[PDB]
């Protein structure tokens, strides 16, 4: 066994450890080759075929890279190539609970099917790491490259999905899997706080590369120049002040990627028609889990056997059924294919209002249909006719959140409208299932009198 | 009307609306379903890319570039019809692609059915008769201009061919456009000097998604192309200035060719999933034309059925219960657990001899029946051999290249084995007279 050398197009030649190599020569990690990092966004920007295995190698990759670095640089921290391995395999692994489409299944699907549940991608992460360990023997592999199974599974865990929760008295370190003094490694795959971590970069420069959108974020003189430095007796990852220029260009980026791709109008129509498809499609399908118990699309995420083999491929599977029973959710996939697609009907903002939540989406359409317009309308709309989707722009903590040093104190960290704007970091949008031109000035009405009702937005277009 | 795509190397693609109608149908939404490099993508986690995006890039080319000839030379007499032909013959040349593209009709059919004469150009004009038919296509055409009897015939004999030589008869064999447009049918698929507007997108997509540095500039070649006569017939050609460009364009074939097409993993690979579509060939199903059922190797003969036979056979294989599948199913788990078939050497055909579709399935008994020389412990059936035989393809105005590869492989992996193998090949080769092997 030893390294094995990859060619990646946004960052050239990627050195695997062996270790990781056995990992990523799973079932489970080779299943993310099928599972398309954008989601519907493929049907409107056609270079948009990236799965989410290109992007968690990039990952893994840009996470040794940094937390060497920073070990390079300051002998001090004692960061260990034990350390170096499980940040890089937390990286790697991180996004192994995505289910088909990505951000549709999490997002929107399970919400719909089943509003009881608490279901992220992130549990789905941990869920089927654990289960990768066990089903191809990794342990004693962590073990001979000088890991400690129990502590750095801990570890990797909490670096994926965050601390044991439990919050209590919170003035408490409450991570398990490292003490405090190497707090800033929980800082480099998934940093919530100020929005800079190794899985935002890769994402961005891949994404930019496959959309035609241009990337100004230099993730590399960023990683030369990263640092720890010590933060309100906290030890925490901070940047030189001369890249504060940098740090503008990422987060500009950032911005232009949510405007023009994420959240695009044809797009989320069509993750919301996918994912229409797949309800009507859930009674009928089985996904064969453990000891050969059936699942449904919404049920195999409580069996990481039958989530193992749920991917994009669900979609060509409805597509080319023959079942009458599914002729509804064909119907649906094929309108796709005809770009016979719904109609955007509008856009509104909870804003100053409580935000709608997953447990509630359901509900929404009824709704909509239940709003009284006050003119007569002579076209009666239903709930089916209507798609209410909430899209969550999930981050209000700007460049000032990030910590700064002087290339005079190094070891201590530092004390405009330029910035790039708000997030709006809620979208609600309406479109309708009928085209003729009546049916859609009625749900209009319905989607005006709606937003007036719950004291959202007033649509513009009017 | 007029949509734009923004794609990542071609920028924004304006798009006709007929060109738009063809386009969203299930035939040709199909090949957002197949990948350009087959099983590349197993060894480059950028080539993710699908036969789908390059079709809509091979149209744009075609349409700019015979706009631009248009632009020039009015004399040519080249009507908005002749673009919208070009640029439909452009979008369809590769709609009868299989499952992983080249390994479909290049290795997979071959092996099946070693009797039938099947490429991906002629699938491309069943399918794109089929699409016409099935989404009524002729009144939209002619409601754009187009004479649906002369120009679907021309769009045809751009993608395939000539529909002639059933005799000699050498001449004019073209019947969609006289010999004064001769040079519209060197856009799409030229086949003299390997020069035409597929190369250019593939060649620059590939690029784009393997991490390999593209040293031309196609755009260049479409501001400096003129159309003028050589040796009594019109033809596509360039400024002289252009040679540098030209040279870098074959030199970006040719690592394209080196660093990934031939690449021995990837070609292993191919071989491998190849190997688990012949294992699952007697039990897939695919619903056809009335309710037939086809097989993958059969899928062909029906173009309903073809229009849903992508990659998905892969995934169909290796999710399924079946029992009867379990063989094919579990070379695809190998594959995930990068357990693969073993390197065993390589040769090439003397002179001009070019081994044949027909006799790929005869390759491996021939390697088996071999008498090694000196002795064997072990002893390897047919089955235990995969021989791979791997192909590579005067413009008007530097390395290895060899027409032939024939790569063996073993399947049974130790050592033992292994020896046993390369006795074989060496054999083997010197029976058929081929070059002596590496090493
Ligand atoms: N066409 C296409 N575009 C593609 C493709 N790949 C990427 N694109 C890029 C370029 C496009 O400009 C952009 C956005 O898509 P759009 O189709 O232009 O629609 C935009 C408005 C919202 N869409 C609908 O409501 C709609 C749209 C069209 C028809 C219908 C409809 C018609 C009859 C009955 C019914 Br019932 C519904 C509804 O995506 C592709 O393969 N095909
Ligand atoms: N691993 C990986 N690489 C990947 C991936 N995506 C791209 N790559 C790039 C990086 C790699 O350097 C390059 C080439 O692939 P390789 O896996 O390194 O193998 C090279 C020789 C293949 N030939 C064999 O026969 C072989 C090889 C190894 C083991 C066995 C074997 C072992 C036990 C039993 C049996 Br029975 C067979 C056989 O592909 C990926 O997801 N995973
Ligand atoms: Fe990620
Ligand atoms: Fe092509």
């Amino acid at each position: 066994d030893t390294m094995k050398v990859i060619n990646d197009p946004i960052h050239g030649h990627i050195e695997l450890h062996p270790l990781l190599v056995r990992i990523i020569d799973t079932p489970q990690f080779q299943r993310l080759r099928y599972i398309k990092q954008l989601g519907g966004g493929y049907y409107v920007f056609p270079g948009a075929s990236h799965n989410r295995f290109e992007h968690s190698l990039g990952v893994g990759y840009l996470a040794g890279c940094l937390v060497h670095a920073l070990g390079e640089k300051q002998p001090e921290l004692q960061i260990s190539e034990r350390d170096v391995l499980c940040v890089q395999i937390a990286g790697l692994c991180h996004d192994l609970g995505h289910g088909p489409f990505s951000h549709m299944f999490d997002g929107r699907f399970i919400p719909l099917a089943r509003p009881e549940v608490k279901w992220t991608h992130e549990q789905g992460s941990v869920m089927m790491f654990e289960h990768l360990i066990n089903s191809n023997g990794i342990k004693p592999v962590m073990e001979q490259y000088g890991l400690i199974p129990e502590e750095d599974i801990c570890f990797i865990k909490e670096q994926i999905v965050g601390p044991l929760e439990s919050p209590v008295e919170d003035s408490l370190w409450p991570y398990k899997g490292r003490p405090e003094n190497k707090s800033f490694l929980y800082e480099i795959v998934s940093n919530k706080r100020n929005g800079i971590d190794v899985d935002k970069w890769d994402y961005f420069a891949r994404d930019c590369h496959h959309l035609g959108i241009q990337n100004n974020f230099d993730y590399k003189r960023f990683i030369k120049f990263a640092r720890v430095c010590e933060v309100d007796n906290e030890l925490r990852i901070c940047a030189r002040d001369k890249e504060v220029g940098n740090l503008y260009d990422m987060f500009h980026t950032r911005n232009s990627l949510h405007r023009r791709a994420y959240q695009h109008k044809v797009g989320n129509i069509i993750d919301t028609m996918i994912t229409d498809a797949f309800l009507k499609a859930d009674d009928y399908i089985e996904i064969t889990g453990a000891g050969g118990k059936k699942y449904r699309i919404s049920t195999a995420i409580d069996d990481m056997e039958a989530y193992t083999k749920l991917t994009d491929n669900i979609f060509l599977e409805i597509l080319y059924s023959t079942d009458p029973k599914l002729k509804d959710a064909r119907e649906i996939l094929k309108q796709i294919e005809y770009r016979n697609l719904f109609k955007y009907v509008g856009e509104t903002q909870p804003t100053g209002q409580i935000k709608i939540k997953r447990e509630d989406y359901e509900s929404l359409p009824k709704e909509v249909a239940s709003a009284k317009p006050k003119v007569l309308l002579d076209v009666k709309l239903k709930a089916e006719d209507f798609i209410v989707d909430v899209i969550n722009m999930d981050y209000k903590n700007p460049i000032d959140h990030v910590s700064f040093y002087c290339k005079t104190a190094p070891n201590r960290a530092i004390r405009s409208q330029l910035l790039p704007e708000k997030f709006a970091e809620q979208l609600i949008r309406v479109y309708c299932k009928k085209v003729d031109r009546k049916s859609l000035y009625a749900a209009r009405q319905y989607f005006v009198q709606w937003c007036a009702d719950r004291n959202f937005t007033k649509p513009q277009d009017g």
